[PDB]
């Protein structure tokens, strides 16, 4: 196989949609790609630095809506780049957890540096405007993660027992499976913005 | 060792806080206990439904919010259930990645209808009740897995280079790393708390 940067990322990512993070090992990335170890050994370190790299790389091929368009309203963008973020993670077989505990790359720092400078310059501080991204990606990534592994785990898990049941307990059960949690998702997400909407308005008043 | 129930809980929570989530096997379970393996599977069928007793039981340990105070606004309720549940995940090593996909255990049950039934008794539907607690929840978790898995990934990666950072990237780091995420945590959940009660508020009014 061709071991350039791309190819190797390709395998990974083919990879982790087979056998999810925790069977995504170097061992079985030398195999998908037909080499031994110490080959591998050359291109890739370590289980880190191939996390590391297929974090960016999933939202820099998935994630289109990572910057405000032209007059584009704060609101409206946290609602784009929310909803974007949230498929780039669903995308790959645990792809929420493969994000987790990342810090923007150097690739990324301009796009990150443009998300901060355009929310200070519609009005919030810099710490108001990063809490609100901030509780916009927490929130995105609960319930991506939420899904995914309640997807995963049900299959080690036997039944639910929809006799011994309360009554709003069985039918909240009904409802939060009937979608995928978008829409669950997107109410929440609404009220998130519409908070933030209400803090920034309020400025010195008391709110 | 004695090997009831709740001492098997009590080393395997030990074992997580030395080890994590990912060093919490069954052998390893087994050497803290001083007994053979064989002995250990009569009592813990596996990893999995080790892992379910643990989320339960750092609950039952440690949230002590789970139920509305007499007279307590809905809004009060989801900040104090809130708080109360980032404490039990923060509690323990990976605790937050312990929780993650299961689902109300039957020792829960009356807790959780409780929850429901007392959102609908506020004006919640349902469906918006539950949305609003599942945001909680999401939002929660979000935050404390970040942390956590902030916390553990920053020891396999090496520096970050506060040369080349752009400014206000630079600033928003320092202000994220100058507590344990409590602050930005907070600030989010007042929006999202709001948030609903903007939605409950207007009714069939166009918001
Ligand atoms: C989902 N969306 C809100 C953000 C986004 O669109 C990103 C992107 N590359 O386009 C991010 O990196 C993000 O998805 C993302 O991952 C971010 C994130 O990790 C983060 C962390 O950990 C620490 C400090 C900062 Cl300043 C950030 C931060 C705010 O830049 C966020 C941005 C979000
Ligand atoms: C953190 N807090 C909002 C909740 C809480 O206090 C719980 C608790 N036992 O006291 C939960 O089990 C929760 O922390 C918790 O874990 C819940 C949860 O998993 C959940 C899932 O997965 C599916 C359906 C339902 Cl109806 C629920 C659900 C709404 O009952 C939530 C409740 C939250
Ligand atoms: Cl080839
Ligand atoms: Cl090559
Ligand atoms: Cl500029
Ligand atoms: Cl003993
Ligand atoms: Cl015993
Ligand atoms: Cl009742
Ligand atoms: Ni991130
Ligand atoms: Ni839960």
């Amino acid at each position: 196989s061709r071991l350039n940067r791309e190819s190797v990322i390709d395998a990974a990512l083919e990879l982790l949609n087979e056998t999810g993070i925790d069977g995504l090992t170097t061992r079985k990335l030398a195999q998908k790609l037909g080499i031994e170890q110490p080959t591998l050994y050359w291109h890739v370190k370590n289980k880190r630095a191939l996390l590391d790299a297929l974090a960016v790389e999933i939202l820099a091929r998935h994630h289109d809506y990572s910057l405000p368009a032209a007059g584009e309203s704060w609101q409206s963008f946290l609602r784009n780049n929310a909803m974007s973020f949230r498929r780039a993670l669903l995308r790959y077989r645990d792809g929420a957890k493969v994000h987790l505990g990342t810090r923007p790359d150097e690739k990324q720092y301009d796009t990150v540096e443009t998300q901060l400078r355009f929310m200070t310059e519609n009005g919030f501080s810099l710490r108001d405007g990063l809490y609100a991204i901030s509780a916009v990606s927490h929130f995105t990534l609960g319930a991506v993660l939420e899904q995914q592994e309640h997807t995963a785990a049900l299959t080690d898990r036997p039944a639910a027992p929809d006799e011994n049941l309360p009554p709003l307990l069985r039918e909240a059960l009904q409802i939060m499976d009937s979608d995928d949690g978008e829409q669950a998702f997107l109410h929440g997400l609404e009220s998130l913005i519409r908070g933030f909407e209400v803090q920034l308005t309020a400025l010195l008043q008391i709110v």
